[PDB]
């Protein structure tokens, strides 16, 4: 898994396509506030890329 993998799903905005996070997130135990899933150039996050992008009136 990685960073950029998880940004690139969150830009995507399928909910299906956001499959597993949590599997892999207790198998590796490690939290998403944590820094391998912090951008670190701002601390910015996923749930803002989210955000960010709203194609119709919601994500």
């Amino acid at each position: 898994f990685d960073r950029d993998r998880l940004f690139n799903v969150v830009a995507r905005g399928n909910p299906e396509d956001l499959a597993g996070l949590l599997e892999y997130l207790r198998r590796t135990s490690k939290y998403l506030t944590d820094s391998e899933y912090t951008e670190g150039s701002t601390g910015k996050t996923c749930l803002m890329k989210a955000v960010l992008n709203l194609q119709d009136g919601v994500n």
